């Protein structure tokens, strides 16, 4: 158990401008200007004692991660509403993005999102972190060519995690987790499988028209999400393996990287889609 020497940066509130509300749990668009640095960083600003301790837990995890497919923490601002400041992801969450652009999303984009998400998750596994809330809504889009995993509030650091009775997304959850509140990197792989299904259906809702309470018995009887129309058996077999009952039968993220990478070199063999064929601004990824 190695010492976590990550730096937590406190930001002066006078160092940034809130341009606009992005969504609302409120997120703002903004510009961070470290004083006398002559850079402007576009940022997202996520703005009760319980609220404060939970948001500081998230800041803790986000400050201990540094990977190109993991969300970046720039710093915090100490106010009574205690803001998280991160890199601005100008295209929003990936689930809204596939819903909005489904008629122009080709197989190349789909398979490389799958690669990049697997890279993010494999990195979180290397740092012994279990995300516990992986879903297309929690993947942000920096560019159509570059996505990052976000939302580490539920994440817990480590062989298994025994949780309490807080509210949980049953439809993205492994079955061990629904029944026994157990979470592992392999229960994260299950959520990855639902995530890929979300993408391949262009953002359909898993088990739509079913309440969370029946899900556990459905999965016990052997039922799974259907094969998306665009999906070859090759791709759909990968989802199904992510949904094995035996968690060590599920793929590892490093294996998922390899498989989707192979498929990304010939994407039309694996997905069938009709028609597939401010001067001082600095991106946060370049401000080190
Ligand atoms: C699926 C919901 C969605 O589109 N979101 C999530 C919540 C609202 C913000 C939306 N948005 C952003 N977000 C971010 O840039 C961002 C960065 C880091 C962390 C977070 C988080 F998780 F805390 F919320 C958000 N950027 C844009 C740009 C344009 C449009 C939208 C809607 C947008 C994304």
């Amino acid at each position: 158990e190695a010492p976590n020497q990550a730096l937590l940066r406190i930001l002066k509130e006078t160092e940034f401008k809130k341009i606009k509300v992005l969504g609302s749990g409120t997120v703002y668009k903004g510009l961070w200007i470290p004083e006398g640095e002559k850079v402007k960083i576009p940022v997202a600003i996520k703005e009760s004692p319980k609220a404060n301790k939970e948001i500081l837990d998230e800041a803790y995890v986000m400050a201990s991660v540094d990977n190109p497919h993991v969300c970046r923490l720039l710093g915090i601002c100490l106010t009574s509403t205690v803001q998280l400041i991160t890199q601005l992801m100008p295209f929003g969450c990936l689930l809204d993005y596939v819903r909005e652009h489904k008629d122009n999303i080709g197989s190349q984009y789909l398979l490389n999102w799958c690669v990049q998400i697997a890279k993010g998750m494999n990195y979180l596994e290397d740092r012994r972190l279990v995300h516990r809330d992986l879903a297309a809504r929690n993947v942000l889009v920096k560019t159509p060519q570059h996505v990052k995993i976000t939302d580490f509030g539920l994440a817990k650091l480590l062989k298994e995690y025994h949780a309490e009775g807080g509210k949980v997304p049953i439809k993205w959850m492994a079955l061990e987790s629904i029944l026994h509140r157990i979470y592992t990197h392999q229960s994260d792989v299950w959520s990855y499988g639902v995530t890929v299904w979300e993408l391949m259906t262009f953002g359909s809702k898993p088990y739509d028209g079913i309440p969370a309470s029946e899900i556990s018995s459905i999965l016990e009887k052997g039922e799974r999400l259907p094969q998306p129309p665009i999906c070859t058996i090759d791709v759909y077999m990968i989802m199904v393996k992510c949904w094995m009952i035996d968690a060590d039968s599920r793929p590892k993220f490093r294996e998922l990287i390899i498989e989707f990478s192979k498929m990304a070199r010939d994407p039309q063999r694996y997905l069938v889609i009709q028609g597939d064929e401010m001067d001082d601004v600095v991106d946060a990824d370049e401000y080190l």
